[PDB]
RNA sequence: CCCCCCCCCCCCCCCCCCCCCCCCCCCCCCCCCCCCCCCCCCCCCCCCCCCCCCCCCCCCCCCCCCCCCC
C-alpha cells in the first residue's frame, strides 16, 4: 500500500539546468587565433616542420594543430562555435609576412624557429639521401597535420586522469598506432608534442569542444584519409570518459556477479537505476560530458551507491580489468566477495543449451 | 468510501490563483556590474584570495559582482525583479571599481594590501610569480563563489553550523586553490556570505540562476565544474525528512507497517504527491526562503517521521539531526530492526535472474 | 528488479557523428582532371589505346 | 436465338364521449481543539584499447494461342 513514498529527484536535479534561460557570458576578454581556410596549405607545412625536425621548444606545437581544425572548419565558422561552447571569447585572423605566418599568441620568434631548425634538418639529409627525399617523408606531406592531431587525440582521450598518466599512455599508444608516421618522421617528440596539448586543453577549454566539433565533421565525411580514419578511431575509444564506473556497473550485470544481490546492494537499486535513465535522458551527448569539463557532468556519478560500487569493482577485479583504477572501495568486504565470485566465473566453462534453442539431435551430437 | 477531502493539494492550488502581485523592497538598490567589467573584479575577487586582509565585509557582494559580470550587464535586474523583489540596480563604475554599497575605503584597502603582500613574495620568489598563483588567475572569481557555494549548502541551519561544514569541506573540496592563495580566509568569506544571503534574499534566488546558467553550459572550468556539484548537495534542502522517508521504504523497515503508522498514510502520499505537483522547482523552495515552502512538511504524520528518524539512526545516518521525535516508542523499534538489518548478509536469487545451473553452483558458496 | 542497468553507447557514438552541423573543407588547393561529356568517344579511344 | 399458361379490382359491419379528486400543513443557523517550518553527511574524476586482412561475374531448358455445341 506504501508506494507513493517516491521522489526522482536525480532527474529533477537535470531539470533545473534547463530551466535557465540566462546565458553565462565566460572569458569577457579573451583572443584565440583562428587561421582562415585559404591558408590550410601554409599551416600544413608547418604541421609538418613541427614532427620533421628535433626542435628545442615544442611550446606551441598544440595551437598549430588547432589552427589546421581551423582551416578545415571555416575561415569564420570557428567563431560561431567558441561562441556557442559558452565562452565570449573573440577570434584573431592569422596573417602572412616575409614567407612566413603570423599566428596570433604565437611568437614570431617560434614561428621562424621552427621553420629554421627543419629547413637545417632537410639539409643535412638531402645530402646524405644524395639529393633524393621522397613525398612521404617531407614536412610538405598532406597527413603532416592530422599525424600531429592524433597525438592531440591521445591526450584528449586521458584528459580525465593526470596531466602525467596521459603522458604515459600517449607514448605507449603512439608507438604502436603512429608506427608508419614515425617511420618517416622519426624526429617528432611525442611526449613534448603531448604535453603542449596538455597544457591547451587545460588553458583554453574552449578548444575542447572545437576539437569535439572536428572529430563529429571529420566523423561525418564520405571519404577520409587513413590518417584521419585513425583519429575518429582514437576519439572513439575517449567516448567513455570518466564513465567508467558505468560501464563496469553493466559488466557486473553481464556477468551476473551474485554480490548484485546483496541485500545492501539491492536497497540502492532505485539510485542506481536512475542514474542509467538519466544517461538515456541526456542522449548521445552523457558520454562525452566529463571530456568536454561540463560542469553539468557529475550527476552521472555513483556516490549515492557505495555498496553497487563496492560490488562492481571487486567483480572488475575478479575478471581482471580492474588494472590502475584508483576509484576508493566503500565496503571492503562486498569487494573481496564479489572479486572471489568473478574469478571462480573467469575460469569456469558451461554450456546454455537453453539458450542456443537446438534441435535435440544437435543437442545430442554436442553432449558427445 | 466518499469521507474524502485532498486538503494539502487545495493548499497549493491556493497559491497559484495570486493574480495579484507583491512588490516587496520598494526603495532599496543594490549593485551590478556590467559585463565589460568582468576582467576588472576578477581581479579583485583574486585580490580577496591572495592576502591576509584585516576585513572581508563586502567579500560575499564582490562575487554577485562576477555573477552580474557572468549573467548580464542588465539582465540581472530582470531576474531580481522576477524574484518578487521590487528593487532596483546600480551599474558599478570606475575611477583613478566603485561598486554601489561597497566603502570606497574597503576597496582601497583591499588593493592596497594585496599589492603590499605581491610586492613582498616577489622579492622572496626571485621575481618568479606564475599565473596560478597571482590574483590576476581567471578561476579566482569562481574559488570565491565556492565558499559561498558551500555556505548555500547549509542555509537549512545556524550560521554557525554553516561555518564549520563550509571550513571541513573547503579543506578537501578547494585543496588546490588553498595551495595557491594559502591567504583565503575561509570563515570571513563564509561569514559574508551568510550575512548577504540573509539580507539580500534576492541574491539567493540570482545565486540559484548563476548556478542553473552555469550548469548549462558547454565547457566549464574545472573551478565552475566544481560549483555546480557544490550547488547539487545542496537540491534535498529542508527536504531531509523526504528523502530519509524513501530510505525507510528502501529498507523495507517492518514499522511502516505499524497501525499507527498505516493510518497516517493518505497523509504521507499527499506530500510526496505534492512534490511531483511541483515538479523539480520543489527541492530548492527552502533554499529560496520561499514562502510557499513548508507545505512539504510532515508534521501531519507524527507517527510516520517517528519510524522514518528510527530506521534513520539503526542505519547509522541520522547524525546531528535535531529533529524531534513524536514517538519514542515507534522510533526505537524501527531502530532495532534497522540495526538487524545493517549487518544481516541475504542473497536474492529472485532480483539477479540467473540459470538453475549458475544458482547450483551459488549454493556453494561456503 | 536489476533491470535499468544499461547504456545504449554504440547508438550514442554514431549519434554524435550526425549533429555535426559543421562541414569539413579538406583538400584546399587540389586540383583533379574532369573530362566534359562532349569528349566521350577520344577517351574511348585512348582506354582502348591503354 | 429468345420467347410461348392463366388472370381486372372490389363487394360486411361500426360515431365519439359519459366516475372521482385543489395542493399544501413538522423541525432546524452555522461556528467552537491543537499546531511555524527547519536542523546529519557528501567535489567529481582516476584502467585498457586504431580498425582492416578469405573466397566468389551473372547467365545457360522448353513452350504461339486457339480449335464443340447453342
Amino acid at each position: 500500500s506504501l508506494q507513493g513514498i517516491h521522489l526522482s529527484d536525480l532527474s529533477y536535479k537535470h531539470a533545473i539546468l534547463k530551466e535557465s534561460q540566462y546565458t553565462i557570458k565566460r572569458d569577457v576578454g579573451t583572443t584565440t587565433a583562428v587561421t582562415p581556410s585559404s591558408l590550410q596549405q601554409e599551416i600544413t607545412l608547418l604541421c609538418g616542420e613541427i614532427l620533421y625536425a628535433k626542435h628545442a621548444d615544442y611550446k606551441y606545437a598544440a595551437e598549430i594543430g588547432i589552427q589546421y581544425i581551423s582551416t578545415a572548419l571555416g575561415s569564420e565558422r570557428v567563431q560561431q562555435i567558441l561562441r556557442n561552447s559558452g565562452s565570449e571569447v573573440q577570434v584573431v585572423l592569422t596573417r602572412t609576412y616575409s614567407q612566413m605566418l603570423d599566428i596570433h599568441g604565437v611568437e614570431k620568434s617560434w614561428v621562424e624557429e621552427i621553420d629554421k631548425e627543419a629547413r637545417k634538418t632537410m639539409a643535412t639529409l638531402l645530402k646524405e639521401s644524395s639529393g633524393n627525399i621522397p613525398q612521404n617523408q617531407r614536412p610538405s606531406a598532406p597527413d603532416t597535420p592530422i599525424i600531429l592531431l592524433c597525438v592531440g587525440a591521445l591526450i584528449f582521450t586521458k584528459l580525465a586522469s593526470t596531466i602525467e598518466v596521459g603522458l604515459e599512455t600517449t607514448v605507449r599508444r603512439a608507438n604502436r598506432v603512429l608506427s608508419d608516421a614515425l617511420k618517416r618522421y622519426p624526429r617528432m617528440d611525442i611526449p613534448k608534442i603531448a604535453r603542449s596539448f596538455y597544457d591547451l586543453f587545460e588553458q583554453k577549454v574552449y578548444h575542447r569542444s572545437l576539437f569535439i566539433e572536428y572529430g563529429k565533421a571529420l566523423g561525418s565525411s564520405s571519404t577520409g584519409s587513413k590518417a584521419e580514419s585513425l583519429f575518429v578511431n582514437i576519439f572513439m575509444q575517449a567516448y567513455g570518459a570518466g564513465q567508467t564506473m558505468l560501464r563496469w556497473g553493466v559488466i557486473a550485470r553481464s556477468s551476473n556477479n551474485i554480490m548484485l544481490g546483496h541485500v545492501s546492494v539491492q536497497a540502492e537499486l532505485k539510485q542506481v537505476t536512475e542514474v542509467y535513465d538519466l544517461v538515456r535522458e541526456m542522449g548521445p551527448e552523457s558520454g562525452l560530458l566529463h571530456l568536454r569539463q561540463s560542469p553539468k557532468a557529475g550527476l552521472l556519478s555513483l556516490a549515492n551507491c557505495p555498496n553497487f560500487a563496492s560490488v562492481v569493482l571487486g567483480n572488475a577485479s575478479g575478471l581482471g580489468i580492474i588494472g590502475m583504477y584508483r576509484g576508493r572501495v566503500p565496503n571492503t568486504e562486498l569487494f573481496s566477495a564479489a572479486e572471489s565470485y568473478a574469478k571462480s566465473l573467469k575460469e569456469s566453462n558451461k554450456i546454455n543449451f537453453s539458450s542456443l534453442g537446438l534441435t535435440d539431435e544437435e543437442k545430442e551430437a554436442a553432449e558427445h
